[PDB]
């Protein structure tokens, strides 16, 4: 089997990007944000504490005919943004593109936090990382991808993220119209539960490449790329006037520079990262001082490769009993 979704930023900023899922029957769709750095599957509920639901589309477990409450199972997660969410589980069918699993863990919010309820686009998070993360306990439970991958052609699924544009999550196969030039395949390590692998440098602008191992993580669901602080500041150095601010949280530039690229190391390849990937707008409506797109992962304990980096390429997520991680351009 395969299946293939649209993915649709949820703003003019690509701030994060919403993908429907059919869950129950009848079908209840749900836009959902795809994130390959967790690995629970939760959505807004009838259960869902109604101070803090604010506009999302719910999951009304009583309303299918497939529901199951999985008993005594709850579940709880904490983001790296600082939000969370928690409640109980349900079984149910669930599709995505065409592509369809039964016996799904549906888990439904009781409780969210202010940032999910101030977001009134994303009706909850369908986790693409390693399933010993999933959150479900007493007895933790598998993934959308885990469940269905003995079914896909091949244990594999894509994702094509669009700068200022839609684009595609496919899964069980490689759509070689996709993409430019090969797909270059790099080790994966699966130890903290995530997509982890290591860069091979990287370049500002025209500059020359840097090879150095920049170790860090394939996430649909960051915004931004989190490199280390030396990484950075070579970056924000070479645009007038960009400096980190501690007030706002990260590196600004006046909003009338022009953002030189920065490009990656995946083995001996590269991937592009155009400037304006990297403009995330005025810090505040109004303002000309304009919030970048490259941060520090300093004190986050990991790098994150974000949508930032992951939207300049075409991306495989390798499950085959060794996984790997494969990124072409396009």
């Amino acid at each position: 089997s395969t299946g293939s979704a649209t993915t649709t930023p949820i703003d003019s900023l690509d701030d994060a990007y919403i993908t429907p899922v059919q869950i129950g029957t009848p079908a209840q769709t749900l836009n959902l944000d795809f994130d390959t750095g967790s690995s629970d599957l939760w959505v807004f509920s009838s259960e869902t504490t109604a101070s803090e639901v604010d506009g999302q589309t719910i999951y009304t477990p009583s309303k299918s005919t497939t529901a199951k409450l999985l008993s005594g199972a709850t579940w709880s997660i904490s983001y790296g943004d600082g939000s969370s969410s928690s409640g109980d589980v349900y079984t149910d069918t669930v599709s995505v593109g065409g592509l369809t699993v039964t016996g799904q863990a549906v888990e439904s919010a009781k409780k969210v936090s202010s940032s999910f309820t101030e977001d009134s686009t994303i009706d909850g998070l369908l986790g693409l990382a390693f399933s010993t993360l999933n959150t479900v306990s007493p007895t933790q439970q598998k993934t959308f991808f885990d469940n269905a991958k003995a079914s896909l052609d091949s244990p594999v699924f894509t994702a094509d993220l669009g700068y200022h544009a839609p684009g595609t999550y496919n899964f069980g196969f490689i759509d070689t119209t996709a993409y430019t030039g090969s797909i270059t395949y790099t080790a994966v390590s699966t130890k903290q539960g995530f997509w982890e692998w290591t860069s091979t440098g990287y370049a500002v602008g025209s500059g020359t490449f840097k090879s150095t191992s920049i170790d860090g993580i394939a996430d649909t669901g960051t915004t931004l790329l989190y490199l280390p602080a030396t990484v950075v500041s070579a970056y924000w150095a070479q645009v007038s006037g960009a400096k980190s601010s501690s007030s706002v949280g990260g590196y600004v530039f006046p909003c009338s520079a022009t953002l030189p690229s920065f490009t990656f190391g995946v083995g001996s390849a590269r991937i592009v990262i155009p400037g304006d990937y990297i403009d995330f707008g005025p810090i505040s409506t109004g303002s000309s001082s304009c919030f970048g797109g490259i941060q520090s992962s300093a004190g986050i304990g990991i790098n994150i490769f974000g949508d930032v980096a992951l939207k300049a390429a075409f991306v495989v997520f390798n499950g085959a009993t060794t996984p790997t991680l494969g990124f072409a351009s396009k």
